[PDB]
């Protein structure tokens, strides 16, 4: 069954077929961050001088006040370097601009988060935007980020918008002080259970000796040295009501059910990332996000980014067409007996699984998206 290891992200066109596809050169790609990107530049730099690639355009955006704090957050650049150098490895190399919306961090509540959403939006320059980050939905909403954040969204999918949106990190323990075991008591992230955006959940990833996709199982690496779980969000919302292409997945409730895909994001299989100079092995669903989001930044530059908010057009397709996927089947998102089980077709840990891209892309050139 193939062998876990760590991956340049310059491996994911193979890994997910992609490779015959058209890189996302001519497709802008946005990334949202909480504060500054001076030294994620500078990584991102090493990043294709080191690969020999091409240079990406980038811009910063200053999303909020303009007397806010943008200063970098040094454990953040690792993360915003995560999610930058997996969406350009994923989008074969090129990118038409890179877009970094950076929240304000002295702003009060959420509203430096809302604020870069907001701006991505209003802005309508990026066709796809990364959200590799999130927190306990019944947190966000209580004090009322949820429905404001909602709204953006929304207005970005009825402009075919694509926010993609990593499901979480914690299994089914996200509000449990984000991760600690909690028994059979299930809930999930925010912005994930958004309808109005991708949630991509998480996978173990296997390889041939040659570098072939071997197998996925379901991401779970068990307890940290502090009693956290580290494994795949996935589950429904407690408050998001289902839409309507997710009837598909029968005798699940009336909720937004996620994630709606998945990819890489176990740390012993996951991205070889340059951070503050260092390559570090790195997972977790801010992982999966960025792999998914260079892998659509391709299709929309194949397709000259006419394609619209795609949740409807997955769930009616890989429902219909299980060869677009590759079905994770082995795993949870648990601990000690509890949690979600992956199994046939769409489950809560994963749900279809990962693209197949050139079966996608031969799909959507036959059938459109
Ligand atoms: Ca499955
Ligand atoms: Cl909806």
């Amino acid at each position: 069954a193939g062998t876990a290891k760590g991956h340049n992200p310059t491996e994911f066109p193979t890994i997910y077929d992609a490779s015959s596809a058209p890189t996302a050169a001519n497709t802008t790609v946005g990334i949202i961050t909480i504060g500054g990107v001076s030294q994620t530049l500078q990584d991102l730099q090493q990043f294709t001088s080191a690969n020999g690639l091409a240079s990406v355009n980038t811009q910063t955006i200053q999303t909020g006040s303009s007397n806010g704090d943008y200063s970098d957050d040094q454990q953040g650049q690792g993360e915003w370097d995560l999610d930058s150098q997996s969406i350009v490895g994923s989008a074969g190399g090129a990118v038409q601009q890179l877009l970094f919306y950076m929240a304000d961090q002295s702003a009060s509540g959420n509203t430096g988060l809302t604020q870069a959403f907001n701006q991505a939006v209003s802005d309508n320059v990026a066709k796809v935007i990364n959200v590799s980050l999130g927190w306990c939905e019944a947190d966000a909403n209580a004090d009322g980020t949820l429905q404001a954040e909602d709204r953006i969204f929304a207005t970005a999918a009825a402009q075919g918008q694509t926010f993609s949106v990593s499901s979480g990190d914690e299994g089914v323990y996200e509000c449990n002080n984000r991760g600690y075991p909690d028994g059979s008591t299930y809930s999930v992230s925010w912005p994930a259970s958004s309808p109005n955006v991708i949630a991509v959940g998480g996978t173990t990833l296997y390889t041939t000796s040659a570098g072939a996709y071997s197998n996925e199982t379901v991401w779970n690496e068990g307890l940290d040295s502090n009693g956290k779980l580290w494994a795949t969000g996935g589950g429904y919302s407690v408050y998001e009501s289902k839409p309507s292409w997710q009837s598909v997945v029968s005798g699940t409730p009336g909720r937004r059910l996620l994630p709606d895909i998945s990819f890489d994001a176990a740390q012993g299989t996951g991205a070889l990332i340059y951070n503050y100079g260092q390559l570090q092995q790195i997972g977790g669903t801010s992982l999966a996000s960025p792999i998914f989001v260079g892998l659509w930044a391709r299709l929309q530059s194949a397709n000259s980014n006419s394609l619209g908010f795609p949740a409807a057009s997955f769930y009616s397709a890989i429902s219909s067409t299980p060869s677009l996927v590759h079905d994770v089947k082995s795993g949870n998102n648990g601990y000690g007996g509890y949690g979600y089980n992956a199994g046939t077709g769409w489950d809560y840990p994963t749900g279809w699984g990962s693209l197949d891209i050139a079966k996608l892309s031969a799909y959507i050139r036959s059938n459109g998206f």
